[PDB]
Formats: C-alpha cells, sequence, structure tokens
C-alpha cells in the first residue's frame, strides 16, 4: 500500500529477530490461558494467527530471556487491558470502568496483594508488573509505577472523551497519545533488557532522551497511518487522522498525508540523534569498568530504539 511503504526503514532499517522468539510465542499464548485473560480462539489469534509477540522479538534484543518473556506477558496484558477499554467504551460502562481503573492503580503499588484477584484482567496485570519489578533496583520499579499510573489516567482521559463523542485537537492528541501508546514504559522496559537501570542524568542526556522519544513517535504515528481509512467514523475514536480531520477541515487523503510527513519526520530526525546518541554512548566509556558498563547499556538501548521502528513495520506488513 503505498501510502503505507516507507523506503527509508526498507534500506536503513534492517530487521533483528531475538533468538528467543519460537518460546516467547509459546510461552505468552500458554501464560493468557492460564491467566483467563481471554477466551481460547481470541488468545489463538493473538498468538498464533497474529503472533503478537514478534514486535517485542523484533525490538529487544539482546534481552534476557527471562526479561523478554515478561516484556511480552505484559505486552499481550497490555493488548487485552486495551479490548476491555474500548468495550467500556463502546457499551458505556463508566462504573466498570472507574473501578477497574482504581484497581490497576491499587494493584501497580502492591501486585502481591491482587495476584488472584476476582477480576481475571487485574490479577493478569498484578502477575505481569510482579514479574518486572524482580529485575531492577527499587528505584527503576518506582520510575517504571510513575509512568504507569500516569498511563492509566491518559486512558481515563480517553474514556471521558470517545464516551462523550468529544474529539481531541491536534496537539491535545499528541501529548495524550504519548501517555495511551505508553511511550515512556517501553523507554523504561530498555533497561532491564540490557541489564542497567541507567542513572538519570545518562537517561535525560538530550541525545538519548530525543532518540527515545522519535522512536515512540514513529511507532505511534505509523500505526495511527495504518488504522486510518479503515476508523469507524468519527467523534468516538481516537486517531491523529481524525484530530486532523476534525479539527483542521482535511479530506482522509489529506490527513493521511499529513500523517505520513509526520512519520517521515520522524525517521530523519532519529537518523540524525541517534548519531548523537551513539556519540553520547562512547563519551561514557571513560576508561573505567563502570564506564564501559554504561557505554554498552546505552549503546545497546540506542540499538532498540532502532529496531523498535523496523519491528513495529515489518510487522504491519507481514
Amino acid at each position: 500500500p503505498p501510502s503505507l511503504r516507507l523506503p527509508v526503514i526498507e534500506a536503513a532499517f534492517p530487521r533483528q529477530l531475538h533468538p528467543y522468539w519460537p518460546k516467547l510465542q509459546e510461552t505468552t499464548r500458554t501464560w493468557l490461558l492460564e491467566k483467563r485473560l481471554m477466551p481460547a480462539d481470541k488468545v489463538e489469534e493473538y498468538a498464533d494467527g497474529l503472533c503478537y509477540t514478534d514486535l517485542m522479538a523484533g525490538y529487544y534484543l539482546g534481552a534476557p530471556d527471562e526479561v523478554l518473556q515478561a516484556i511480552a506477558d505484559y505486552s499481550a496484558w497490555f493488548f487485552v487491558w486495551n479490548d476491555r477499554h474500548d468495550r467500556d467504551i463502546v457499551h458505556g460502562r463508566a462504573g466498570a470502568w472507574r473501578r477497574l481503573r482504581g484497581l490497576l492503580h491499587t494493584a501497580l503499588d502492591s501486585p502481591g496483594d491482587h495476584l488472584h484477584h476476582e477480576d481475571t484482567l487485574v490479577a493478569g496485570f498484578a502477575d505481569s508488573v510482579r514479574r518486572l519489578y524482580a529485575f531492577l533496583p527499587a528505584t527503576w520499579n518506582a520510575r517504571f509505577a510513575r509512568h504507569f499510573h500516569t498511563v492509566i489516567e491518559a486512558y481515563d482521559r480517553e474514556f471521558h472523551n470517545r464516551t462523550r463523542g468529544i474529539v481531541p485537537g491536534v496537539e491535545e492528541y499528541l501529548e495524550l497519545r504519548r501517555l495511551t501508546f505508553a511511550h515512556w514504559i517501553w523507554t523504561d522496559l530498555l533497561e532491564p533488557s540490557s541489564g542497567c537501570e541507567l542513572p538519570d542524568a545518562v537517561r535525560k542526556h538530550p541525545a538519548y532522551r530525543r532518540a527515545a522519544l522519535l522512536s515512540q513517535e514513529f511507532a505511534a504515528w505509523y500505526n495511527d497511518l495504518c488504522s486510518l481509512p479503515k476508523e469507524i467514523a468519527g467523534d468516538e475514536v481516537h486517531n491523529l487522522g481524525i484530530s486532523l480531520i476534525t479539527h483542521h477541515s482535511l479530506t482522509l487523503e489529506e490527513a493521511i498525508g499529513e500523517v505520513r510527513r509526520r512519520v517521515e519526520e520522524c525517521i530523519t530526525e532519529f537518523l540524525a540523534v541517534e548519531r548523537d546518541a551513539l556519540r553520547f554512548a562512547d563519551e561514557l566509556a571513560d576508561g573505567t569498568v563502570r564506564g564501559k558498563e554504561l557505554s554498552g547499556a546505552v549503546r545497546a538501548n540506542v540499538g532498540n530504539m532502532r529496531n523498535w521502528f523496523s519491528s513495529v513495520y515489518w510487522f504491519h506488513h507481514e
């Protein structure tokens, strides 16, 4: 599909695949069934039909197998939560949504108290979170939590928008989508994948931070690009293209053009800033053992920021 083809990705971002990929799919399918997160037909479709675990296998290269599996299971949980959210919206279950919203905040802080919750979606959350908390120091766990609390609240904003038929302005949508897509969660997960919690001064370096953000922007905006045409009109669904059509009087074709332009700007800016981020990685190798460790971690994470582009792109195409 010409609107969806990106010659730069095909030329410049060779696909990578974590060797654990076959076991990843089997184990995630088993986990989804064990936690009763979705019925069998839906679980088989997710793991075996669309093979969603490949998205993670093409992203977090170098992760230990246990970390990758924890990420894939969390990402599978996230898919199920999004489905629940959409269903709550379509059927107006404000009460069930508010309850879930509050339960997820509570379980994020104390997963242990929620492993056997009556709501299997909450129990599955608690199990994934508990597992993700076992890899790095509590400082990383608290950052993941702070970021995820923010994601939950953004889902609540989208709930009220969509149920009341409010289409967010373009700039309002960009900001919200950074939260509902969970940009900063996938960014956080780079660190257990490379075995190192990065100090604030390192991950807040402007080359690292901008590289990290652009990687997520591409994923989110390319997703919106792929799905815009077949989106259901028109006020009760969030998509950059729809905000443009609604608030900028664009036609569908024009909006597709604007979303694609933004996507390409993301790729070309990433190519420029990635080089700065890799230079920073080298600069961290100041001769010491610790410097070598940090340098390798940043280099690995920046490599994965790049891998996300091709993982996302080829997943949509295949």
